[PDB]
């Protein structure tokens, strides 16, 4: 079956196509996996369809693991590393829209933060400035 590489940017789980999970393990970002090329829709999310030795299997990846999620700031944000380092000096401003992977990282700050960039880079921002 046709399959294609697919960049994980957000340790997802299994689960099979009753949005129940499949097994301990769970594939770790940034590695690959193969799957089908168009996406489906489980319960109104969206998925995608593992494959795995060549065939299609019951094991589907949120795609908000690898395609993100389109947000928009309601305030400007910087782009952080960790809790207290900056990532840079970028300033994100109020309206601009920025696609963040997956659910949200808690910081040893308290804080909750979104991975953001399509990239392997520890930038992260801030949930409370989005929405």
């Amino acid at each position: 079956v046709a399959s294609v590489s697919k960049r994980i940017m957000h340790n997802a789980y299994y689960y099979d196509k009753d949005a129940k999970r499949v097994g301990t393990d769970s594939v770790k970002r940034y590695n690959s996996v193969s799957v089908l090329p168009n996406t489906t829709t489980i319960n109104g999310k969206t998925y995608y369809q593992v494959v795995e030795n060549g065939k299609a299997v019951d094991k589907y990846i949120n795609a908000a693991n690898i395609d993100g999620t389109k947000r928009t700031l309601k305030h400007n944000a910087y782009v952080y590393a960790s809790s207290k380092k900056r990532a840079n000096k970028v300033v994100l401003k109020k309206g601009e829209v920025v696609t963040t992977y997956g659910a949200s990282y808690t910081f040893k700050n308290g804080q909750k933060y979104y991975k953001i960039g399509d990239n392997t880079d520890k930038t992260y921002v801030k949930v409370a400035n989005f929405r």
